[PDB]
């Protein structure tokens, strides 16, 4: 059935992951033995957010429709102290086709928005831990016609710990 292309949990060494801003913004978190890597976010403070994270190339090895599989856990907004009209409580997955496996740069605007994706459940200041807590929401993207492409999250005001990430057709 189906077929990975891509399995941010199982990567080796580095992801190669570019992150706009570079610093402050998604920043890679790593948390070990008995208890792993995170890209995380939580400027739920600072307004006008607008922090994107970038995988590197993914070839859709001739699949007219592949999934994007997220797995993601993310603050109620209620639970962080100090929060004002600014705080979120989901965040954007978009996409970017291109036959370039080595782009140089690309533009916020060049890629296309697959969804606002939001959390079935959220931490608070209850929870101690909770892999009960930990969401995973599934999107597919339409007719692909070039060689591979680009996956984007973009955060504008949420406190988001991104946990797994997996790309794969049926």
């Amino acid at each position: 059935n189906e077929v990975t292309l891509l399995d941010s949990r199982s990567v080796q060494g580095e992801l190669g992951w570019i992150a706009s801003p570079l610093e402050g913004g998604w920043e890679e978190v790593s948390i070990d033995e008995k208890n792993i890597r995170t890209y995380q976010v939580c400027n739920v403070m600072e307004p006008s957010q607008n922090n994107w994270l970038r995988t590197d190339w993914i070839t859709r090895e001739g699949a007219q429709r592949v999934y994007i599989e997220i797995k993601f856990t993310l603050r109620d907004c209620n639970s962080l102290p100090g929060v004002m009209g600014t705080c979120k409580e989901t965040f954007n997955l978009y996409y970017y086709e291109s036959d370039n496996d080595k782009e140089r740069f690309i533009r916020e605007n060049q890629f296309v928005k697959i969804d606002t994706i939001a959390a079935d459940e959220s931490f608070t200041q209850v929870d101690i831990g909770r892999i009960m807590k930990l969401n995973t929401e599934i999107r597919d993207v339409g007719p692909l016609s070039k060689k591979g492409f680009y996956l984007a999250f973009q955060d504008v005001g949420a406190c988001i710990a991104l946990v797994s990430v997996r790309v794969f057709y049926k």
